[PDB]
């Protein structure tokens, strides 16, 4: 397999007063292309946490926030699960290569 085309990184942001600064897009009601229910970065806000921390990037599949999963969530809940987070908020993301038309 093309193994060499996604990577995976835990992602630790701290979130202040300019909160986490990234979009998302997503999820079992809301398929970013036909047939995938993943969520995945879609920008990237100059001034806040992922950007200053710098490892996030556009184009990542957000696997889990905190320990609790994000395959086959609508995107509501997934968006929650972001939003209803405090101040330190883990990720687990997959770095990929590739972007799907």
């Amino acid at each position: 397999s093309m193994d060499y085309l996604v990577t995976e990184e835990e992602i630790n942001l701290t979130r202040g007063p300019s909160g986490l600064g990234f979009n998302i897009v997503g999820g079992t009601d809301q398929q970013y292309v036909s047939n995938d229910s993943g969520i995945y970065v879609s920008r990237i806000k100059e001034n806040g946490a992922a950007a200053l921390d710098g490892r996030l990037q556009e184009g990542d599949k957000i696997l889990s926030v905190n320990g609790q999963d994000l395959k086959n969530l609508l995107h509501q809940d997934a968006v929650d699960l972001f939003r209803n987070a405090g101040y330190a908020v883990s990720l687990r993301v997959q770095h990929r290569l590739e972007s799907s038309i």
